[PDB]
Parts: structure tokens; C-alpha cells; sequence
């Protein structure tokens, strides 16, 4: 008479579209009874609110808090300046809302990611499995390429946020699997169509993801892979470390963008491994008919971040973190970044580059303080 | 009679000159038995070291630590990256050394400031008299113009770092003096010749300080005036809050300079008033035959900081500080600056302008951490 | 008696105001039968058009071409991109129109400059008297300070655009007057209230022009003074060289502004002296109750141009110009600026500072090309 | 008795190496009797001069003019500021020197391009063949990918400077060959090993050129392909249009670099087609064991240029050029770029981007004026 199993899932999507994406996203979420938290912005038209109510009458537990309601909640948490407007950083509101409402699983998605299977929510519930002995995947160079789990034309690619200095030698890395205890708390689902690559790779080969052929893997301690926020489930205990980093900080006078989830993906990952938890890559797989972007503009935004990421990732392996839970571990991580900001050296490490990590660390602790205020 | 009160004074000068300035600076120092700490840089010629040895044999207690000895000291204190080279920020090394060696008074000077009286060191010892009921000067607008204590041609001027928003209405402010308890811990001596004005004032009216006619004043709580580092005595208790702020941070892509002591002067002043201590302005007066500068280059370096100073000072009046001594109060101030960085608004507050306060706050706490590590 | 000399005057003002300034500007204009050309912008409210119609019925020959009519005119002249919107550069449209319509005198004014005498237009007609032996003023340093013709408190000031390298030694310069032939083609009227000083001078001493006490002067060949566009009459022959320089060019990454007329004033002045013509300073004097400005923002906009002006003016004294009229001489000047851009050296002459002169020269010739296309 | 055929060839290489590359470059040039003009810089060590003299005694007609000799020649041509130091732009000295000395063929190379066949110079003499009916290659989209003539792993690549907006649709372009009159004046030889790709492609797939399998092609009028300066022969008549563009101009405050020959390659190509001449791609093929570069630094330098190149190439097809030879056609091209600078629109077209084309056009005409002075 095994009963009592009931995992709650909330899907977080921020968007400025008219809401037409709900026609293909609602069926998977409606069949599973999950909640969808749509976060609009000041540049979001009134057609999105009309689409949420239309799908709410069809059985979808969808909410769409207006910017006034969002700002009131942030005001009451003493963080009115934390989350800016006209930015997809406002998905942090949905993360916080789902965390306050006690959901077990928080699935971050974008408005151009459509589930391909009916068990989309169920597959993301893997972050609630708990610790068990299971096949974990280790890599001799400390990196795993989740795009090697996909059939990609015209050539092999690496995901967005993968360090560039490790790519040429990655072909000689030794991949091994063995039975070990692991506790999956983050599940990064893969994507067909336009894979999550950086603008450099997209401008070079225009990749196309044909099929998910590699299955799913759980990464052992010491093996990393970037985690995005377009098809990623985070267990509610790990959510405090999943704050979407604020963009716009200049590197050599060039404002960075498009890497908010590259940092959050690595940050929640180094926090999970310090607490004995793991990151999973594989199913559920979505289609990514990506919104229309100017690739040269995407390149101009990503370069300031890619100029620093390899150094930051290298120094993060040197810093030991402290903390008993994800709140304390994330705060310890924020102070680790401030020490890294002054020790790292290179041509790209101008005074505004070093100060980027200092303001990021403050906003990280402003985010955890808001969660502590909610208690 | 009274005996046993042996007040120790250490003068701190950082320079890239050939040491010729020692000829006019040493007599007042060696006659008082004061120590002179000369901090050279990588761009400092070998003639300075020869001049320190020539004036040492004449009876001056002068020390001139090489950059290797400086870096060895800073590395042992776990701050090898705190103080940059090719910068007058290296005077922080002299601040640190004078504090380690237990000096009562630390006098910050530049290599073009020359004492005018034989009691130069004695007058600066006023930061050691302790609390006493004394005439304190208050101003209705909360600001005091120390250049009003001087006879200046061709017109009235304000000191460098004086907020611009308060200058037009300062003529209507009411100045009052009354007997109140005060504990002087900072004594900003005045300057004849080229007064300490900003590049705006120097380019506009080219002022010349003729004489010191206003005497000396002690500013009551709530009355502020910028404090520079070219003729300023700081009691050793207040020394932890007198860290010379690191420049080079861009504001809208323009690196700031020449305001490192404007911030230190206001920071030690806010910390002192929180602890019930006061700032004094007046004697001892020095001659300032200012080193040759490109005034348009000084303006280009000062404008980035000028654009933010009025806002920073306004928010500092609304942030009360915590702490029982200068170390705790300075750290409390550093955290207050990070809150101010996210609350302040204005066209000049770009993401790099806000990150300037965040990196500065970390550097302030890196400074206090080295001070704790010493003791 | 003498008859047949019908001098036509057109006043040119560009504005984003509501037109209330017309109440004090129209009387002197309509009493003299002068035309007022008001150039609105995209950011100009609809109240200006209603004010032009209200003052037209009172007898003022005022025209206010819509942005559509402006762009239609500029497109037909093959310069649709020459004059930007949301900028006071649009006064060039008024310059062009007044020149097409055959006016003898073009008076450039701002919407906060108000005549003080009934003979405002008559005094500006001095640019039409022709050559005659008259008292011309020469200065030993090659510069004249027109603000010395005014009673200014609290101290002596220089006009906006006056080179800084020459200010300290200008007090020692010898001013001489003697009878020489001169042909006045530019008449820069002076201003009471807020004088036309740079943001450096305004922030430093906040000057107030009390009265016009020095009379009027005509500057001999080799003696220069900046000429602004807020109360300046230009003879139609000299109008082709009075193009208002387009701002927005970065200098070390900082866009310049507020100096468009500093360049036009010096350019029309160098071209006039090459053709044997002269610049006059003095009456008619206007009141300048200056529109409200953020003075620190004015400083941020002016510094990029201030950093280059002294060098540009120095090289202009060593480049002789060719041409028989203002069109040919202005084009010769534009090519001279391109040679200067590659010869000048200095810390402020970054590749974008040099390219500023190259794009400006093309725009100057784009302007003269439209002038040739008109005629 | 067919005699009298004797084509002269000069190879131009600028380098800061110690001269060891001469051991593998001299045999091909010595066997053909060609001249090698090595252009050193101020950051070039004395070991290069010792290597040129060592190879000169072995039979190589190699010259290495010191920076004093280079600057004296430039001084006598009234272009002392045209060519900067610490830059590979100094290859323009070698272009000019070979042109003054009357060589028929000028082969631009870098110090890391080694010939693979003995007929290296002979194959480059094709630019002296003269007009004849020959197979010309046309493309329906107006672009040709010379990297498709090579066997490249791991996937197909495009050359550096190839427009990005045309790459996805290039696979559907129709390539056709037919007998037509053509006059080859530029021969772009291909490269094995590290192909001449942009940093985007190199950071994405790390290409490797295995073999030259496509043969050689001559491009018809209307079909373009970028031409670099690492293995390219230019007939002396076309050399005036082959000026290596000066880099360092900021685009949105980011200085461009590494595209000096991308512009010169397209510029000499549009000039050749207007004069009825053609560009050849294929043999002779060199090995490119490229010097060690930081690819992320290469990316940071190339992005400012790639942000504008697609627009510039599009507008160059709209502008008809004038001129009877390459000097007049290049000068007409320079004026065409100035008109393009004001008509083009886009986010990347900041004021400093538009001014880049204006200063480039001046330097282009400064280069032709120097060649006209040589006459
Ligand atoms: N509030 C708000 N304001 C905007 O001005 C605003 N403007 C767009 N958005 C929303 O942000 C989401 C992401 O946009 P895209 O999917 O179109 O762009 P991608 O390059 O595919 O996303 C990449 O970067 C993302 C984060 O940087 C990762 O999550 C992805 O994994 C990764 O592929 C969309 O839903 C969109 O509708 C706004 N939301
Ligand atoms: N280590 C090092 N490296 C350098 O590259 C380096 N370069 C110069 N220096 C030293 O810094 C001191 C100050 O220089 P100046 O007196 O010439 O400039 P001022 O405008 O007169 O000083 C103003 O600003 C100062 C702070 O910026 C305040 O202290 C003064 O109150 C205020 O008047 C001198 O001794 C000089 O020799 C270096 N020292
Ligand atoms: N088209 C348009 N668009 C705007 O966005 C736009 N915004 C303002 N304006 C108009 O430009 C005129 C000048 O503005 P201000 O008088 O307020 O500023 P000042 O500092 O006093 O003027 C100084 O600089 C001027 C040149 O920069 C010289 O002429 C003067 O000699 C000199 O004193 C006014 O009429 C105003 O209404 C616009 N016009
Ligand atoms: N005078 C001088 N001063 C320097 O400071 C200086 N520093 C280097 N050099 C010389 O310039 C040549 C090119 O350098 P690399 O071959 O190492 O770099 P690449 O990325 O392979 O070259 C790419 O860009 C070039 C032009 O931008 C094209 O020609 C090539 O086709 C294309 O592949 C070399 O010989 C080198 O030794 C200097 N020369
Ligand atoms: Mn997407
Ligand atoms: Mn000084
Ligand atoms: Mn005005
Ligand atoms: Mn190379």
C-alpha cells in the first residue's frame, strides 16, 4: 500500500511575448497539474495576461503577477532595487515565488522551449529522488560536454558557457562511469533544434540538434558542465543558489549580457557538490525553435563574459567553500568571488572587470537576505 | 611638573622625486625627533635613496623601504594585491608601517608640502590632547569651507572635494561657535601658495593662498569639510579609517583619479564623529609650491569622481554606522557604501559607477583585515 | 537723401520649449520687420506651433517648419543625414533657410536670449556696413577676452571656448587700437545675467554679468575671440562658413557636446580674416536668463572638446587657407583640419579624437555641397 | 626565338621575429632570384638584421631597411605620420619600396608562411599574364568561398573577412564556370595547416587545412572573396590600391585590429573589377604554422570590425567607382566610403564607427599622394 508520494512542480517563465507559446507549453504542464509562473515585465503587452487567463480556464494552474504585484513583494522583502526591469533577470521573481509557495521542483524555462514528451514534468522530478548509489560519470579533465549526448550537424559543438581553454584537449579526456552514491538536485534537460551554444559556435557552424542519443548522465564530484535556465529543474533546497546573475556590467567598457544563467548554472553546481549533491544532464528533452536574434549582437554581448569565464572557473576550483546548506554555501561562494576578483590576472581584468565580481557578490547576498527574510 | 608624556610622530610621504624636497622638510622633522617614512615606487629613481641616506646622517630618522621590502610586508599580511604600483596609493604602506611601529601621530604629507614654522610637529600633536570642552564650530548647512580661513586671490574658493550642490547656498549658511566637549583626532593643516582646490577651480581662477587669517576651528557633529592627505595629522586610533582609496575605477568608462584622499578624508571624518571625535582645521600651515601638472589632465581625472561625490555624501548623512572603535566603524561604513551603491539614482550612476563602491568596500575591508592581522 | 538700402534680417532660433520666450523676443523683431525662423525638433511640444501662430497674428513674420518640411528640404538637397534630430544642431536648418531666402543678416539666437534695447536688429546690421577705415583692436598674444567688456561678479572670467593655455598670460598682453580698414561680417553681441562661460567657470565662480561697460571693438587680423551662436549676426556672404558643428563624437570614449558653436565661431572667424573681413564684439546686448542646466552634466559634455581645443587653435594659426569666397575658404579649412588631425600630438589625441576632425571635415563639405546645390 | 620574358618579383614581409623564418623562406626566393624586403619595427631585435645578412651571403636578394631609413623615406614623401610603429601596418613600407624599385610582382607574406613547392614565385607571376579568354567562376549570390578549395577538418569553414550574413544561404548558391576575357592582377595563394579563418571560426572548430584539392579559380565580375596579405601577389599596377588599412579605430569604444588586409583585399578587388581586372585564388600554396596567438584576444580585436563589415560590403556594391587607373579608382573609392559612412544605419554604427571610415579615407588618399609624389 505504497502511498503518500506527491511531488509539486512549478515552472518559471519570464517573457515579453503575447502568450502564444502557451498553446504548446500548457498541455504537458496541465496533464501533470504543475504550476506555471509567468513573469511579465514593463515592456510586456497586455496580450500575455489575456493568454494566461484563457489557458487558466482550460485547467492550467498559471499565474501572471503584474509588475506592481512583483514590486510590492520585492518592496516587502527590502530588495526593491535587486531585480531590474526590461530584462529576463525578472525570472528571479518566479524562482522566489515558487520557493515561497513550497514547491518541491522549480523548472526554469524560456518562452521558446516546448516539451516533446508527455512525461516532461515527471522526468524533471528526478531532483526529488534523494541519495542513492547510481552510475556517476567522471572526466579526467574535470569537464563534461552535454552536447555530445545529442546528434548535432554539421559537427561536434560545446554548450554555451563551456570554457574555451579546455575545448581542444577535451577530445583526449578519459570518460568513466561507476556506481557511487549521488544525490541529484539539478536536472538540466537537453534541447533539439537550435542547441544552447554560444554566439561564437552559432556564427561558425549554425548547429542543429537532431536527436538525443546519449541518454542521461549524473556528474561526479570534480566534473563540471554549464547549466542553463531554459530547461532546468532545481530542487527547492538548491534554489537559493540558483539566483540569475544580473547582467550589464562592463568589461573594458563593454557591457556583458546573455550569461546570467551561465554563472547561476556554475554557482548552483559548485554549491551542490560542496553539499554532496549532483547535477544531471539528459531528459526531458524540449524543442528550441529559438526566438529571432541578431547573432552579431549576441556575439557583442557575450564576448565581455567569455573573456573572464575561463579564469573564474579555474579559480573556483582552488577555493574551498563553507556552509551547511545552500544559503550559507552561496554566501560563502559570494565572498570567494570577491577574493578571486583581486587575485586573478590577465589583459581582460581591467578595474571594471574586477568590480563586476564585487557587485555580483553583493547582489548574491542581497538575494539570500531576501530569502532569509521570507524564512 | 608634568612628565612622562612622550608623543611620537611619524610623517608619511610617498614620492617619485629625487629627494631634493628633504632639504626643506627635514629640519622641522629632525628637530622634533619625528620619524619620516618615505615610500618609494617602481618608478622612483635611485637619487631618492641617496637623499634619504644623506639626510639620515644629518640626524633625521628617515626610512625608505624598497619595493621588495614593501611587497614582502604586504604579502605576509595576506594583502599582496591591495596596493598598486606606479601610484601614490603606496602611501598606505607608510600609514601601515607607522601604525605597526606604535606611533601616536601619523602625519600624511606630499613631497611638495613644506612646513613654515618650527613648531610644525608640535602643532600636529593636537590630535593627542584628548576630550575637553572647547569652542566647536557648527554650520547651518552642515558644511564648513576651510579655504575661508585663508586669504586667497583673486576670489573666494572651496577646497577640493567640497560638494558642488552646496556651494551657491553656503554664503547664506550661519556659522556659530560654542563651548562643547570634543576629542580632536584629525588635524588638517592648511596650505599657502597653491591651495588644495579641484582642477575646476584651478583652471577657472588660478588661486593663490596669501596668508592664514582665520585661525583654527574644530567642527561640531554634523558639520563636514573635506580632509586631504598633504598636511594632515591622524591619531593612531583613527588611522584604521584613513585608508587611501584606490583609484582607477571607471565611471561611464572614464577612470577616476586624484580623489583617493577625498574619500579617506570623508571616511575618517564620518567614522570619527560616530565615535564622538572631531576634525580640526588650521595650523600648522605649510607652503605648497605644487609640482607641475597638466591641469586639463587633472580635470579629466577628477571629473569621474566629482560626478558621484555629491550623491555619496548625501546618502552618508542618512546611514548611521555601528562599531565601538575605528576598525569596526570603518567596516560598518564599507557595508553602508554597498547599500548606497544600489539605492542612489542619477545619470552618472552606470553599472560601473555602482560597482566602484562595491570594489572599494572590499578593499576597505581588505585593509582592515591586514590591520587586524598585524595586531 | 540716401534711399534704396533695404537691409533684411532673419533671426534663427531652434527650441524645444513651449514658445513662451516669443513674448519678450517678438517686439524688437516685429518692430524692425525682421523674420524669425523657429526650427522645432521631434522632441518639441505642440505648444510651440500654437505660440508661433499667436505671435504671427500680432504682426511678427515668424515661420516654424515642421520636421517633415525640414526633412523634405534636406532630402531634396541630398543631405538627409547631415543634421540629426533631438539636437540643437537643427539650427543649421534655419541658417540654410535664411540663406536661401536671400536675407542680408542672419542672427543666430537661443530661446533664452532676450533683447534689451529697441535697436536690437539695427545694431546687428553692422555686418552690412562694408569696408571702412575704423578703430581695430589688436592684442599682443593674439587673443581678445570679450568678457572684459562686461562688469562681472565675483571675479574676471573668460568666454566659453577661450583657450586655457593662454588664460594665465593674457593679463600681461598689450591691447592696442588704431585706425585700419576693416569689413565687419560677424557681430557677436554680448549678454547680461548668465555670461557665456564654460561649465568650468560656471561651477567655480557662478558669474553674473552686471552691465556692458567696455563698448564695442573690432578685432584686427591675428587677434581671435570665440564667437557663440546665442546672439550673433552673420552677413549672408559669411553664412556658408557658419555651419554649426555636429557634436556626439567621442574623445577617449567620451562624447563631446556644447561646443558646436565654438567650432563654428572660430571657423567663420578664420575664414573671414583670410578674406579680409573682421569680427565685432559688443552691442546689441541681450539678457540671458539661462535655461536650467545640470552643471556637472554640462562639464561632462564639454570636457572632451576642451581637451582638444587648445591644440586645434594652435595648428590653425599655422595653416594658411585658400579660396576667394567663404565657400571655397571653408572647404580649404576642412582639408586643413584633416592635416591637423594627423600632425597634432598629445595624450588626448586618441584614434577617435583624430577621427573626430575627419568626420567633421566631411560634414563641413556636405554642408557646402548643399549650399552649392541650393544656388 | 621567343625571348625577352623576365618578370621581376619582390616579396614583402614585416616581422618582429629574430629572423629564423628565413631558413625555410629563402630557398624558394633564392632559386627564383626574387627580392625579399624585410620591414623591421622599433620592437624588432637586432637578431633579424644578422639573419638577413647571413642569408644575403648565401645568394638571397634580401634588404632590411632600419626604422631610421624607413622614416627618412616617408619624411621625404611628406607622409611622416602615415605608418605607425609597433604595428604590422609597416608592411606598407615594403609595398612602397617594391613599387618604387619597379618590380612587376609584389608578393605580400607574413613570417609564418612557408612555400611548399619550388615554383612558388613562378605561380605568383600569373598576375603578369595579361588579358585572355579563360574559365572564370561566377556565383549567384556574389560570393566565393576559397576555403572550399581546401580539404579542411572537422567541417567546412569560411575565410577571415567573409561576410557573416551571406554564410547560411551560401550553400544554395549556384556556382558556374565559363570562358570569358579576364585580366588577373591579384593572386591569393591558399594555405595548409591553420587556414586564414576569423577568430570566431578558430575558437569554434579549430580548423586544419589538409590539402589543396579544388585547384585554382578566377572570379568573374560581381563575385567577391576576401583577399589576405599572407600569401598574395599583386601586379604593380594594382599595388596603389593595396594599401594596408590602419587599425586601432574604436567601434563603440573597442579598438579594431587584425582586419588591415580584409579591407585592403576587398579594396584592391573592387578597384580591379572596375578597371576590368580579376582576382585569382589557388596556387601557390604555403604552409601556415601560425605564430602563437591568444584566440580570445584575437576575438576581442576582430569583433569591432566584423560588426561593420557586412554593411560596408553591401553598400560598396551600390556605389559605382570612377577612375582610369588604380590611383584614381582608389581615390574615388575613398570618397565612396565617406558617403557610405553617413548613409549606413545599425546599432553598431556609433559616431566613432562612422568616423573610422572618414579617417581611413584620408589615410587612403595620403597613401596615394605619396605614390604620386614618387611619380
Ligand atoms: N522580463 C523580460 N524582459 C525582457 O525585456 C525580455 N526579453 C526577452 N525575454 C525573455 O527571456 C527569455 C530568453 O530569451 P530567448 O530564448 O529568446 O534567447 P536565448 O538566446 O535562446 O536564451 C539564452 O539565454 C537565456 C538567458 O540569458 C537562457 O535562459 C537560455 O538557456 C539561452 O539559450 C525568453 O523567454 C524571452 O521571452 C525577456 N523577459
Ligand atoms: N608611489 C607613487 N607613485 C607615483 O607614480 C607618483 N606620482 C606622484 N606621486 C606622489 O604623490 C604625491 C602627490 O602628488 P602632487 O603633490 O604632485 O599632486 P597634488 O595635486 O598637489 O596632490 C593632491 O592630491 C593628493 C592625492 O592625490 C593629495 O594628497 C593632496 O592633498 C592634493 O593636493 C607627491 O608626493 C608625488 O611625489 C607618486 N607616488
Ligand atoms: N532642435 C533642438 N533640439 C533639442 O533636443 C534641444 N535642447 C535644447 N535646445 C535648444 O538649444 C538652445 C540652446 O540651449 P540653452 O540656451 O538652454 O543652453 P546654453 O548653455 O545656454 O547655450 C550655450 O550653448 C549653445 C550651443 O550649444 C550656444 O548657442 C550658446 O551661445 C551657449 O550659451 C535653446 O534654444 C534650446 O531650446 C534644443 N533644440
Ligand atoms: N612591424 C611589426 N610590428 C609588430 O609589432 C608586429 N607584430 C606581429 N608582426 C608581424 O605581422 C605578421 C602577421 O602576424 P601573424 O602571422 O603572427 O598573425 P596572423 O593571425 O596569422 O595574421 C593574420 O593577419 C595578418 C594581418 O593582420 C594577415 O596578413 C594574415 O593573412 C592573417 O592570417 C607577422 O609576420 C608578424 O611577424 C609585426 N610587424
Ligand atoms: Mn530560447
Ligand atoms: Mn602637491
Ligand atoms: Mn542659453
Ligand atoms: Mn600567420
Amino acid at each position: 500500500h505504497m502511498s503518500g508520494r506527491d511531488i509539486s512542480t512549478a515552472v518559471v517563465v519570464t517573457t515579453i511575448s503575447d502568450g502564444g507559446f502557451l498553446d504548446r507549453l500548457a498541455p504537458a504542464l496541465r496533464d501533470a497539474g504543475a504550476r506555471l509562473i509567468v513573469i511579465p515585465d514593463r515592456n510586456t503587452g497586455p496580450a500575455l495576461f489575456a493568454a494566461c487567463e484563457r489557458h487558466r480556464r482550460l485547467g492550467l494552474d498559471v499565474v501572471c503577477p503584474s509588475v506592481a504585484e512583483q514590486q510590492d513583494l520585492l518592496e516587502r522583502l527590502a530588495v526593491p532595487d535587486l531585480i531590474p526591469y526590461h530584462s529576463d533577470n525578472r525570472r528571479n521573481v518566479g524562482y522566489l515565488m515558487a520557493w515561497m509557495e513550497g514547491f518541491d521542483v522549480i523548472v526554469s524555462m524560456d518562452d521558446d522551449n516546448l516539451p516533446t514528451t508527455d512525461d516532461f514534468v515527471e522526468r524533471h522530478q528526478v531532483v526529488c529522488q534523494g541519495p542513492r548509489t547510481q552510475p556517476v560519470t567522471a572526466s579526467s579533465d574535470g569537464w563534461f560536454n552535454n552536447c555530445a549526448l545529442l546528434e548535432v550537424e554539421p559537427t561536434e559543438v560545446f554548450p554555451r558557457g563551456f570554457p574555451f581553454h579546455a575545448r581542444p584537449a577535451h577530445a583526449q579526456a578519459r570518460t568513466s562511469v561507476c556506481e557511487r552514491p549521488a544525490d541529484v538536485r539539478i536536472n538540466a534537460g537537453l534541447w533539439l533544434g537550435d542547441p544552447d551554444v554560444d554566439a561564437i559556435t552559432r556564427l561558425a557552424v549554425r548547429p542543429n540538434a537532431l536527436a538525443h542519443s546519449g541518454g542521461s548522465v549524473v556528474l561526479a564530484e570534480g566534473t563540471w558542465c554549464p547549466v542553463n535556465s531554459q530547461n532546468t529543474a532545481v530542487h527547492r533546497d538548491a534554489l537559493p543558489a540558483y539566483y540569475f546573475l544580473r547582467m550589464g556590467q562592463p568589461v573594458d567598457g563593454v557591457p556583458m549580457e546573455r550569461f546570467g544563467d551561465i554563472f547561476s548554472g556554475y554557482f548552483v553546481q559548485v554549491c551542490a557538490q560542496h553539499l554532496g549533491h549532483a547535477v544531471r544532464f539528459g531528459d526531458p528533452v524540449v524543442e528550441h525553435p529559438r526566438n529571432e536574434h541578431d547573432l552579431l549582437d549576441d556575439l557583442h554581448k557575450e564576448v565581455p563574459a567569455v573573456r573572464l569565464l575561463d579564469d573564474i572557473l579555474d579559480h573556483l576550483r582552488d577555493h574551498p567553500l563553507e556552509g551547511g546548506d545552500y544559503l550559507e554555501t552561496y554566501e560563502s561562494l559570494s565572498y570567494a568571488l570577491q577574493e578571486i576578483a583581486e587575485r586573478v590576472n590577465g589583459r581582460a581584468w581591467s578595474p571594471d572587470a574586477r568590480a563586476f565580481l564585487h557587485r555580483s557578490a553583493h547582489l548574491m547576498r542581497s538575494w539570500t537576505g531576501a530569502l532569509r527574510t521570507v524564512a
